[PDB]
Order: C-alpha cells, then sequence, then structure tokens
C-alpha cells in the first residue's frame, strides 16, 4: 500500500479502438468523468492489478482486450489539500478493445466506481479532467499518442 512518500501504488487504464477514440467513463453519481483507475493491492504486480481493474470497474476480461503500450516510470500526483495518503503514483497502460462494446459493464462488482461511458476523441480527456490530474494526463496521452493514431491509420 501507501509507501513512504505518501503515494498509493496505482494502474491507470487508457482503452481505445480503431477510430482514433478512447473509453471516457462518468464516475458514479458524479457529473466527472476520467479513465479507469485503481490501486495496487499487497502481493500484485502492476499488470494484475491492471486486469483486476479493468474487470471491477469496467467488466472487461484479458480476452477482451490486448495492451499496445504502457508508461516507463511511475507518473505522481498529488491530491488537493482540501480532498484529503497525500497522492497516488501511477503505472499506466494502453489497452485495445478487441470484443465489441457490448462488453464494457459496469457492475460486475458489489463497488462499482462508474456509471456508465461512451466513446471521446483522442485529445477531449486532457481538458476535461479534473484539474489536479491535468499534468498527468497530458503525459499519459503524448506517449500513447503514436500507437493509438496507428490503430486509425
Ligand atoms: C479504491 O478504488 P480504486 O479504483 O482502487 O482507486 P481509485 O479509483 O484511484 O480511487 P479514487 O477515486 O479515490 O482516486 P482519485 O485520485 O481519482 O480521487 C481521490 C479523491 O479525489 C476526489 N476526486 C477525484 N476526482 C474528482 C473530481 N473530478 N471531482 C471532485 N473530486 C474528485 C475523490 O472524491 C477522492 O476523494
Ligand atoms: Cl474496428
Ligand atoms: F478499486
Ligand atoms: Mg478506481
Ligand atoms: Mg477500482
Ligand atoms: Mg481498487
Amino acid at each position: 500500500m501507501i509507501d513512504d512518500d505518501g503515494y498509493r501504488p496505482n494502474v491507470g487504464i487508457v482503452i481505445c479502438n480503431r477510430q482514433g477514440q478512447v473509453m471516457w467513463a462518468r464516475r458514479f453519481g458524479q457529473h466527472s468523468w476520467q479513465f479507469p483507475q485503481g490501486g495496487i493491492n499487497p502481493g500484485e504486480s502492476a499488470e494484475q492489478a491492471m486486469y483486476r481493474e479493468l474487470f471491477e470497474e469496467v467488466g472487461l476480461s484479458r480476452k477482451d482486450v490486448r495492451i499496445l503500450a504502457s508508461t516507463r516510470n511511475w507518473l505522481r500526483y498529488k491530491l488537493p489539500k482540501r480532498l484529503v495518503c497525500i497522492g497516488q503514483k501511477q503505472k499506466w497502460f494502453l489497452l485495445q478493445l478487441v470484443s465489441g462494446d457490448a462488453e464494457i459493464n459496469m457492475q460486475t462488482s458489489s463497488t462499482p466506481e462508474f456509471d456508465g461511458w461512451r466513446w471521446v476523441s483522442y485529445w477531449y480527456p486532457v481538458r476535461q479532467v479534473v484539474s489536479f490530474k491535468r499534468d498527468v494526463y497530458r503525459r499519459v496521452m503524448k506517449e500513447f499518442a503514436s500507437v493509438v493514431m496507428s490503430l486509425a491509420a
């Protein structure tokens, strides 16, 4: 769990299709949208935690996606002071959805985190995510862009 620096180890998930779009999910009972992310549990590899949270939050199996890329280093963001674990450090994965859209299901776990989802244009998340994640999102999308665009060519 939380290390000496106060950062929760965490995985984030960018799911794309072959049309230049990424999966944008609406936080349960809120108005804000974001990518799936979740904490790495003790004893888990990052990839393991990614596939677990992928099913918990989005209903998808390993069999429904393929991993296209991951970020090389932890990306860190600090929580707003009033919203306090002082932050999260994240490994990000780029997944292509190869099964049908209908496989996405926000209710496979007993604690759903999203109401639902839609496809959005590739550069929509950077300016739509909550302010304190923007710098991480900017970096993530920059690292993933060439791969997503190659699928859309
Ligand atoms: Cl297709
Ligand atoms: F979670
Ligand atoms: Mg989560
Ligand atoms: Mg979760
Ligand atoms: Mg979790």
